[PDB]
């Protein structure tokens, strides 16, 4: 809350009174320009609207429109508000109103505290869910996780297909392309020989571009996974490079890779690397693990590929990283072995942020049904504790919203609808690490920042387990459970090999999931969004300093208060700088609260002048770790 | 016949014997790199070579491979001999013997005719026939005239599918897309309007370049053909600009204009013009001529468009022909009134070398079954005639090659053979024409070349005729005659308004046609082709002048020998330079011939200092023709 706080009030003076009316306009809505009777709101929901409209505006409370952020209001208008005729047409509170409704339909009771909680800033959905939920085409999911459904022509263009009638409603789009042959490999069709990746990615790279205008976004952040293995390895790890005059100026595809242990044990024990085109090494990237390095090994021995100095590969890699920052790694060996859906088959690729981490198939598109609590509106009482009641229950709740929207969701393509049918994946996520930490006035570092943080997912995670227990409980399993960890009493943290942190009864839970199953096969993928220092600020006051004989230090330097003349540690230690902050203890913090996450999260370690050396100690750190994602991103200059 | 060749005969010695054995050897080939069984001759084909292997080695007759031009042979070295191993495994009349074989198949008294005539140059077919003819996926057939399926993203990415699918294989490709919306026209999902085309092109000018090791080429000339009343008309006629710093570095499309009279028309009367999106003026491709003018006058009277002077679009497309050279001209009306197939639909595009002009659909992509008769292989006696009882003769056997392709072409897409197999087109073409002219020593203004000429393709388009209904009379009328300007008795010359030339028995044919139908749709398509002045050389010694005293004029200049000192004129008559000849007798010509062909045939105009007001009379001039195809080419600098 700061002094433009007008923007709020003084434009929710050109906004309509009663929701209902509201709905009424955007639900009898015409193409001014065509004449065409263009609706923001599916008959099925207008009439619920209609059907209630009484205990609807009534229950709204049009004050909690100033209770906004300022540059956060803004996001909203510019983007989230349905538009009239370019005239904003919502409130606030009748975005999430209609939100609320989206996501339950005759559960009104249901749809007014999933209301009122939204409202009171507790939690909040996705981009996608806040933006369609309601209207006619409710597709509220996130991303989807592609499967490069064959390695024939006629298979990258159902696959180019999706990427596109896809691409043109919903949200990031990852695909997975291990299978397609090596550059120089062999078409048994004619004097041919394969084109290779690069140039077939400069296709889809290019569906990109074009479709587009509808996913409302020139942005076309698709991620591409592939495993380091194939031949074409190092051609793809360039994609972004800021080099190649014939090349993929690829300004929106990303290059992932999917990486198994091998790689990084050949790496350490300094030694050797074989790529293949993958036509004549079959079966590659759906064995893992043991499975898998027994059979690598052999198309070792029966020399297939094309030996390199591991080292080499990694060092290549590396470089690629500092001048582009990606490829990113996530390690596929990690993800796979402590999955829940391992029963399904191997999955070959996460998702842009590289967060969640779900069977894919190429009849199967997996799907990011999320939501993301508000970690920071749990602190309460002139210093302070944490509520993990209202935590455990709030994320009861969102358990329970994002579930909805599995079956409320308009789905793009037949594929999606499998596979988040029969699987039922979730993500909640999680905002106000950082903050919650320095409202609770501790440190990063804090070996106590360290303690709360593990509690909190212990506690979501245990809430979410119970909340898809009961559903489970009245709806029964999800579609494919039986084979499952959880199907056997073992869980995220049980895969990883820990014990709880106990504050909650796994027991209890542990025993009923076996009696009667989980509404869903994954649950959590905590922290990689924005939009789904101000804290100094405050503390100068009681101590002194300030304004008109300080417009300085920092509007100078980024936030870093370490050695300022008249300024107290306590401070200098809690508003610590992320260059400032412990890697090995980000890292660290990281791979605790990894113990329970049914799907994986993301990393971004920070440092300086970081060495082809240093950032090796950093990826081996949290290789070693048992990590997912690995270090997703390094930010530098 | 010049002094190389040495390459013919001396590389007639690292050749096999024994068409039996050069065949086994192909045959049984292997992948010498993933010992892949890779065989170049089908199944059925080898042992119809194995069963008669006594007859056939026989029949060949080796001394033939020195009947070749110099430039001729390294053509088929380079690129028509199948290679063993990188090298050369086959005799020019193994090819031909494999080719003769590839068409007919235990047929062998046609194989060996059919052999011999080629071998003696007379005739040859469509390089896709040379090339691929006897092999495993026998695709002998030319170009494919594709129908953009849909104004979908479903349409278009099935669209994209074959013009790949396609393109893997096969040749040209030649797509019609007049139902794809406008820019900035209106998505009715979501806040999108439309891209345009151009974009929609640059995915396609996209599939182009990475779709193509294996259709053995990286040039991608696809031909667009779109009618010029579309909104997006002048960001199409523009994709070749020399200027587009974020657009179509289309370097093999090529846009080809569909325009009906109704524009010349406007043009001409000075006056305006009208654009659309197709989807606000729906059926419009599909009415033509007085039909179409109805429709296309009430969009303007309704207003629906957006109203150009006339004559800004011209002008505009004007200069892109200059500076560019495209786009090409087809004449929308002439092409369908005169075109046998007008009871399928409305052929809404022609192909690349602006030709064929067939019926297309979503689901018939039309083919250019295609051989071509060498006009100059019937002159005879010193000074001589020309045999039309042996071209009538010649044709009516390529007619019948030709049709055999259409039953044993291998075809790339379930459409294609769709359309192949109810239409049965073919396209008989001729090579010689300016030779057979200078050869019988008449100039190419001599109003008896023009005589000739007409006289010609009236034996062609006779003959083609002819043999096709026998075919019919033994096989039965194509599958889709009914309805058919012939199953009417009317001709290609009678849709033009003329009474053939009646050096053939046309009653006695237009009597039987209408008796046993026909087995083709279409017959001819003259002459758009190069591999599927020498002639001064001879005549200078008779007279004198030469070499030791002579290396001078035509080195020098373009073989435009006007008024060089000791120079006969009959000779200066006869071998007049393409500028130098008139326009309007080519013109003429032109549109002479054109009332024996079924299809059409293109122009290529030559002027010099061609004026936004000379090329104009051009156009108009053949537009006023009659002319199918109207200027396809106009040659500058
Ligand atoms: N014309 C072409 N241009 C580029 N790549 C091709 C082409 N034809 C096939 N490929 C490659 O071959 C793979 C797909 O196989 P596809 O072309 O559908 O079957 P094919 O290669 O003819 N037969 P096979 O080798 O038996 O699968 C892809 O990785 C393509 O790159
Ligand atoms: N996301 C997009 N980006 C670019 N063009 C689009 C997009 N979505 C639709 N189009 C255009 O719309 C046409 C295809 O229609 P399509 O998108 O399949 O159905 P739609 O527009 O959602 N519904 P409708 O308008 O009822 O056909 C093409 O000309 C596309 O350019
Ligand atoms: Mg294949
Ligand atoms: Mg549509």
């Amino acid at each position: 809350t700061l002094a433009a706080r007008i923007a709020i009030s003084n434009l929710h003076k050109q906004t309509t009174k009663q929701f209902s009316k509201v709905v009424e306009d955007l639900y009898r809505y015409v193409n001014a320009a065509t004449g065409k009777p263009a609706p923001m709101i599916s008959d099925d929901v207008y009439n619920i609207v209609m059907e209630n409209k009484d205990k609807l505006n009534s229950a709204i409370v049009y004050d909690r429109d100033f209770q906004y952020s300022y540059f956060g209001f803004k996001t909203l208008e510019r983007s989230y508000l349905l538009r009239i005729n370019g005239q904003v047409a919502e409130r606030p509170q009748h975005l999430i109103m209609r939100v609320a409704l989206g996501i339950h339909g005759r559960d009104i009771e249901a749809a007014l505290e999933t209301y009122n909680l939204m409202s009171l800033k507790y939690f909040t959905h996705a981009s996608p869910t806040l933006f369609n939920a309601g209207t006619p085409k409710p597709q509220m999911s996130s991303c989807f996780l592609v499967a490069m459904k064959e390695d024939s022509i006629e298979g990258i263009y159902d696959t180019l297909k999706e990427c596109a009638l896809i691409s043109k409603t919903a949200g990031g789009i990852g695909l997975h392309i291990h299978n397609i042959r090596s550059t120089g490999s062999y078409i048994a069709g004619t004097n041919g020989t394969s084109n290779g990746l690069i140039p077939m990615i400069r296709v889809f790279n290019n569906t990109a571009r074009y479709v587009d205008q509808g996913g409302n976004k020139r942005p076309g952040a698709f991620a591409l996974y592939l495993e380091p293995w194939h031949a074409d390895i190092f051609d793809f790890i360039d994609i972004r490079k800021n080099h190649g005059k014939e090349e993929i100026r690829a300004r929106d595809l990303f290059p992932a890779l999917w990486i198994p242990d091998l790689f990084m044990k050949r790496v350490e024990e300094n030694g050797t690397w074989t790529l293949f085109s993958p036509t004549s090494a079959p079966g590659l990237s759906d064995c893992y693990g043991d499975e898998f390095e027994a059979l690598y090994t052999r198309y070792e021995k029966e020399g297939r590929g094309k030996t390199i100095k591991a080292q080499k590969l990694w060092y290549s890699i590396l470089e690629a990283q500092t001048e582009t920052g990606t490829p990113f790694v996530v390690y596929k060996d990690a993800c796979n072995r402590k999955s829940n859906q391992k029963n399904l088959g191997v999955i070959k690729s996460s998702n842009l942020c590289c967060e969640i981490v779900e069977y894919s198939a190429p009849d199967e598109t997996a799907v990011c049904n999320l939501a993301s609590v508000a970690l920071p509106a749990f602190i309460e009482t002139k210093t302070s504790t944490y509520n993990f009641k209202k935590l455990h229950e709030i994320a009861k709740v969102v358990t329970r919203n994002l579930n909805r929207v599995i079956d409320r969701n308009y789905y793009p393509v037949e594929e999606a609808r499998k596979s988040n049918m029969r699987h039922r994946p979730i993500a909640l996520g999680v905002q106000g690490l950082a903050d919650t930490f320095m409202l609770l006035r501790l440190p990063f570092d804090s070996e106590e920042a360290r303690l709360l943080n593990i509690q909190i997912f212990e506690t979501i995670y245990h809430a979410s387990m119970e909340a898809s227990c009961e559903l489970a409980q009245k709806d029964g399993p999800y579609e494919t459970f039986q084979g499952s960890p959880a199907s056997q009493g073992i869980l995220q943290f049980d895969m990883w090999d820990q014990k709880p942190y106990g504050m909650w009864d796994w027991d209890t839970l542990r025993k009923d999931i076996m009696k009667h199953g989980v509404r869903n096969s994954l649950t959590m993928a905590p922290m990689p969004t924005a939009s789904t220092n101000p804290y100094l600020l405050r503390d100068l006051v009681d101590l002194g300093i300030w304004d008109e004989g300080m417009k300085q230090y920092l509007i100078t330097q980024n936030g870093s208060i370490q050695g300022l003349p008249n300024v107290p540690q306590e401070l200098k230690d809690l508003y610590k700088t992320v260059w400032e902050i412990s890697q090995k203890t980000i890292i660290n913090m990281a791979a605790d609260r990894s113990v329970y996450i049914d799907q994986s999260h993301s990393l971004n370690l920070f440092l300086r002048a970081p060495t082809m050396g240093k950032l090796t100690s950093m990826h081996f750190y949290g290789w070693k770790k048992g990590l997912k994602t690995g270090m997703y991103y390094l930010r530098t200059q």
